[PDB]
């Protein structure tokens, strides 16, 4: 099977924001808009914002999840290539198969599907600090897109979903991501190509 990628804001108007970044050449993190598209180098700090209308209840959590894009290749688990699976950066927590961490909570889980064998990390909503207007999550992808015999240059999709204590769907939000050397150029490329 395959993970609904629908956006739906559901009743609490569940939706991601990111950072504006820019597209300088030391840039590790950049998202383009007009791509719905999230740039990052490997296993760096990838900040993203969930935002709300209305307070979810307590137990609600928050899900990431990776598939590929393509649809003939969405069937397949979205996995660390065979190289970064064996290279003992474990930080943990994460199995060391995961292409998907979060990065600085001890209360995250990661869940390999007993069904699906899909991978996915959830941690628990916490309302923003106080002064803030949302909850930004720490992400970081362990492998390029490039990696042989894992992504292979396939793009994927990362699919955020707000889910209550059951794991039942209370909102759905997803981009896409390459992970690369250069994210600042890559972003600059593909946002020409696609103004051309
Ligand atoms: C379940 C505990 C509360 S979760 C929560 C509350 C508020 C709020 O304003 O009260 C908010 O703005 C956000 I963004 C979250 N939130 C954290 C992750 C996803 C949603
Ligand atoms: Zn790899």
């Amino acid at each position: 099977s395959v993970p609904s990628q629908k956006t739906y804001q559901g009743s609490y108007g569940f939706r991601l924001g990111f950072l504006h970044s820019g597209t300088a050449k030391s840039v590790t993190c950049t998202y383009s808009p007009a791509l719905n598209k999230l740039f990052c180098q490997l296993a760096k700090t990838c900040p993203v914002q969930l935002w709300v209308d209305s307070t979810p209840p307590p137990g609600t959590r928050v899900r990431a999840m990776a598939i590929y894009k393509q649809s003939q290749h969405m069937t397949e688990v979205v996995r660390r290539c065979p190289h970064h699976e064996r290279c003992s950066d474990s930080d943990g927590l994460a199995p060391p198969q995961h292409l998907i961490r979060v990065e600085g909570n001890l209360r995250a889980e990661y869940l390999d599907d007993r069904n699906t064998f899909r991978h996915s990390v959830v941690v628990p909503c916490e309302p923003p600090e106080v002064g803030s207007d949302c909850t930004t999550i720490h992400y970081n992808y362990m492998c390029y897109s490039s990696c042989m015999g894992g992504m292979n240059r396939r793009p994927i999709l990362t699919i955020i979903t707000l889910e209550d204590s059951s794991g039942n769907l209370l909102g759905r939000d997803s981009f896409e991501v390459r992970v690369c050397a250069c994210p600042g150029r890559d972003r600059r490329t593909e946002e020409e190509n696609l103004r051309k």
